[PDB]
């Protein structure tokens, strides 16, 4: 259990990396993160977009831009794979907008 502290500004673009893929092809990958309604929360697949896919976008580098955070993007974000065996990646950032509700 724990979390990153990281401010960021409504409306505000914003980019950050989230590694995990190993040296092998373009494994699996699953995106979940955890707040308090959650309306963020995606499906990223190595070949297919969503809703999300919209509000933002994965780089080749494996990163992560959004084109304005804002509160709906608030919370903390988290990243996780999936192997031939079911290995994971744990790592919770806390993102937090400049006005709150």
């Amino acid at each position: 259990a724990m979390a990153q502290n990281i401010t960021a500004r409504i409306g505000e673009p914003l980019v950050l990396k989230c590694k995990g893929a190993p040296k092998k092809p373009p494994q699996r990958l699953e995106w979940k993160l955890n707040t308090g309604r959650t309306e963020a929360w995606k499906v990223l697949s190595p070949q297919g977009g969503g809703p999300w896919d919209s509000v933002a976008r994965v780089l080749p580098n494996g990163s992560l831009f959004l084109p304005a955070v804002g509160i709906q993007d608030e919370g903390i974000f988290r990243c996780q794979a999936m192997n031939r065996n079911g290995k994971e990646t744990k790592s919770n950032y806390r993102v937090r907008v400049y006005q709150i509700p």
